[PDB]
């Protein structure tokens, strides 16, 4: 229906449709991967990624989370490989030393989240089971932190739902659910 290289919703897979297993949720097109967290290429962006509570307590904010990048802990992480490719789709020039902050965040290139059951105890808008597609989010900014208790560089995300659709855990999106069937 779709290629692999997909940005945006997958037609007919609505915000709030969920899937008991990973599998699925990659046979649905939805998140490809079923082992990944995320699904990019470093020479394009990203196209989906798996939220299941991020690196600290409060992180998931719903409409806005703190994603963390993959690599190292006994190496600096890089702006290479998926991680390159997350910051391809925030809507600012790349930079791999400072980061950057989008010129007009809603112009980034599109991610479909999809929250993880085995964020429940983190975050209170995890799924409290399953996978749930949670709609479209861009790229706000990105920024490097050296971590104080390993002292290397990772890599983070600032993502800012911007869909049509309303959230899952929103009175709209709540009605929305119950109707579709």
């Amino acid at each position: 229906i779709v290629p692999s290289n997909h940005y945006g919703p997958i037609p007919g897979i609505p915000v709030g449709s969920t899937w008991r297993f990973r599998v699925q949720v990659s046979e649905a097109g939805v998140h490809r991967p079923h082992v990944g967290g995320i699904h990019g290429r470093s020479n394009d962006g990203a196209y989906s990624l798996v939220l299941a509570g991020g690196f600290a307590d409060e992180v998931d904010r719903g409409d806005e989370f703190t994603y963390t990048g993959s690599g190292g802990p006994s190496a600096d992480q890089t702006l290479t490989n998926m991680n390159r490719a997350l910051a391809l789709n925030c809507d600012a020039p790349l930079d791999d030393k400072i980061g950057a902050e989008s010129r007009n965040w809603r112009a980034g290139k599109p991610v479909r989240v999809i929250r993880s059951f085995k964020g429940r105890k983190i975050s209170k808008y995890a799924p409290e089971e399953g996978n749930r597609y949670d709609g479209i989010y861009k790229v706000v900014k990105y920024w490097p932190e050296i971590s104080s208790s390993h002292g290397f560089l990772v890599w983070r995300y600032l993502l800012r739902r911007d869909d049509v659709e309303p959230a899952p855990w929103t009175s709209e999106g709540i009605e929305r659910s119950r109707r579709l069937c």
